[PDB]
Formats: structure tokens, sequence, C-alpha cells
């Protein structure tokens, strides 16, 4: 399969979002229920988009779907990174400042994450129930 494609500073690239259609855009693309940006601070979420980026890069048997602890979210986290090696992204993720959760942390990871996933989505269907 083909590797990622980088986004960067430079990129040309759509605008950011709001909150309601960031979370909009969450919520259609996964399932989800998602209310607001600090949820993404699981690592969940992250995990499954990869999937439905590049199915196979991530080890979605990993990924802690509940998770409510620090501790679990730096697990999804180090299964989200091991994702990027595999496909080439270089963008740092800033674990340690997610987890805790930060309002501004986790809604910059989101803007830079939605421009990343519109750089390589190729419209392929993706089924939620099958990493759960």
């Amino acid at each position: 399969g083909s590797m990622a494609v980088n986004v960067y500073s430079t990129s040309v690239t759509s605008e950011n979002l709001s909150r309601h259609d960031m979370l909009a855009w969450v919520n259609d693309s996964l399932h989800l229920n998602y209310t607001k940006i600090e949820q993404l601070c699981s690592g969940a979420a992250y995990c499954q988009f990869m999937d439905m980026l590049f199915p196979g890069c991530v080890h979605l048997r990993k990924v802690k779907f509940q998770a409510k602890l620090e501790h679990e979210y730096i697990h999804n986290f180090k299964v989200l990174q091991a994702a990027f090696k595999k496909m080439g992204v270089d963008k740092i993720i800033p674990v340690e400042k997610l987890v805790k959760g930060k309002f501004q942390d986790n809604f910059e990871f989101i803007q830079w994450f939605k421009k990343f996933f519109d750089a390589n989505y190729d419209g392929k269907d993706y089924n939620p129930l099958l990493a759960r």
C-alpha cells in the first residue's frame, strides 16, 4: 500500500473548522457521539481514523475504547505512534499534553489531524464495529 502524505505548516489546506463542525465530522466518520473536543484526548478515535485511512496500519486489538484514566490514554497514543511510524507520518504527537485533556493542545492537534485526514482519505467504507 501507499505511504502517508504528510501535512506541514506550508501545505495548502482547507481552513480550520469550528468546534461544532469538527465534532460533527468525527461523529459522522466514526459513528460517535462526542460533545467536547477534549474527548479526543483518549486516543481511541485517532487510532480508528488511522485504520480508516490505511487499513492494517494500526493494532486495534490494543485500543482501549472506554479509556477513562491517563495511563489508558497514553496506551492508546502508543498505538497511534506505532501507526504513524509504520505509515511514515513525521508529525510529532504531543502525547503528554494531549492526555492531560487540555483544550488548546487537543484543539490544535485535531485541526492538524483533520488536514492530514483530508490529504489521505480515499473514500473507503469504514465499519466501526469490526475493531470492537
